[PDB]
């Protein structure tokens, strides 16, 4: 029920182009000149290195941590979107869950009705309800970090708030994630956020450690790929589309080792190879993670417009996106 | 639950990293995975070791680190005859400098691949990283293991490298980096293998001081008492080794390493209890890097690695840009 205050003021003593405000959850780029457009992003706490590796120069601006899979309050985002405002807009990128969307709008109106102009783009790239058959939400998961790349890229190259916008909502529909957990995160005490036999998996997981929509027999690494791959064909239909080129994420919900990540990543781009594709840009690592649960998230995206590629590949101060070209 | 093949290279981990990234080339078969930017104009240095490290030690090949790092299989380093192949590739008769780690096996194959590089007429030089305190901490007569500190030399001495150092500067700097570099660090659960193994036991109300990087069991078992009593035994053990109460060179880099599973929310937080304490002792800490910079497996652990600014040109070297995938960051 507390914000990770140490985690963030170590966050802050490691990286001189990052300053964290005590007591608020805000964690901010200190190289930030207001002559750009901001994007900021938050959530809960035990996704790290999202949102927080994804402050710098590029990327957000700042970003809102919460306590533990809770989001921050809205004095807290207000508070941030104030900051970074110079009267050129705000951009706020918020993850599709009934709790984040609660706080995020609430400061998102308030902001508004102070003068400032905010737009948004809320990410819901799962596609578990879809793949297993429920009537629920479509979670913002891993692929949300796309949208800071991109977004944070062209704002960076001076975008405006309009053009941002408008990026926003060509990129997030084009966004397509599904993960499955290996073993539940681990609490304190011996307890975990759901039990799962050691020759399961769960399939259809989001990031707060809840049990994913369909628990299936563990028949191995390459079995769990096809899985996966083929679910995202059924929502994406590749086939059918002319344009053959991806952008792929590779994701581990925490636990899972960086070689199981590479090899993983192996499969699929041999599998997505197979399928005629080719995958224009890969990140592969722990880039939205639930504690120390063991799993993987797969995120593709077409590449509806080349640029995308140029804005991927573009430097950030962001710790945990400082690739480049 | 699905770690590399203990009598194998990891073929597929390898080749997925140089189909993630452009500037990363692997060459099948052999567990060399180089960096396909390096045009010889430089001396090259190159590392090598068991996979289960990962990011160590591919993750730090790259233009102003590595020029290559050859892997074995899990937790066994790679064959003398694919090193001294990693050589004979990166070679241009500058120089050859090759880090290894302080551990039988790896000596072993080290040795063996340098001895018939230098008989071929190729100038290798190498150094040995012994940066555990492990065995003084605890008391035991046992080898001083080369351990997360090694990624200090692949820093400074690739930055020295790039900028134009011979192999007889680089050696030298070398020697005078090398013996600054003290670690040490505890295990909060061991590595889980198929069929519900461990690398060793522990009970869940216990920890393991003096761990190295393969799993087995530390020196020292203790009771935990939550994280920061933790910090204050790592520190106390690093204070007795370096004595900086003495020394007026305040000055220290600091890493944070995650040993797999340990969570980067649990590492920022550490990283701050201990900077915290640093500072109660007088110490400024010029440079820090935080993460999973050499793990073993999915082991819960930390280890903490200080290391005099002997040389102020040192946080230069630190800090400039390399293209490997775990060490982007510059000033």
């Amino acid at each position: 029920n507390e914000i990770p205050e140490e985690m963030l003021k170590g966050i802050d003593l490691t990286y001189p182009q990052l300053t964290y405000l005590p007591e608020t959850g805000i964690l901010y780029d200190n190289t930030y000149n207001e002559k750009t457009v901001p994007i900021i992003s938050g959530g809960g706490s035990g996704h790290e290195p999202a949102h927080v590796g994804y402050v710098g120069s590029g990327m957000l601006a700042a970003a809102v941590t919460g306590p533990l899979f809770i989001p921050p309050k809205s004095k807290n985002i207000l508070k941030a979107i104030r900051q970074v405002n110079s009267g050129k807009g705000v951009f706020v990128i918020i993850k599709n869950f009934e709790a984040d969307l609660k706080e995020f709008n609430e400061a998102i109106k308030e902001a508004r009705t102070e003068g400032i102009d905010v737009r948004y783009i809320v990410s819901h790239d799962d596609i578990s309800v879809n793949a297993y058959n429920f009537h629920k939400r479509h979670r913002g998961v891993a692929g949300t970090i796309l949208l800071h790349k991109i977004l944070g890229a062209f704002a960076k190259e001076g975008g405006s708030i309009d053009e941002i916008e408008q990026l926003a909502l060509s990129l997030s529909p084009e966004i397509y994630t599904l993960g499955v957990a290996l073993a539940p995160v681990h609490f304190p005490h011996q307890k975990t956020s759901f039990v799962l036999a050691e020759d399961e998996v769960s399939f259809g997981i989001g990031i707060h450690g809840e049990p994913g929509y369909r628990v299936e027999k563990f028949e191995g690494s390459e079995r769990i790929a096809i899985e996966l791959v083929n679910k995202l064909k059924a929502e994406i239909n590749w086939q059918k589309k002319a344009n053959k080129n991806y952008i792929l994420l590779v994701n581990g919900l925490g636990s899972t080792t960086l070689m199981e990540l590479y090899s993983f990543q192996y499969d699929v781009m041999r599998l997505l190879e197979l399928e005629g594709l080719s995958v224009k840009f890969c990140k592969v690592g722990n880039l939205m993670t639930s504690c120390d649960m063991s799993g993987i998230s797969l995120t593709l995206c077409s590449v509806k417009d080349p640029k995308w590629l140029d804005y991927l590949n573009v430097p950030t101060g962001a710790f945990a996106w400082l690739e480049h070209h």
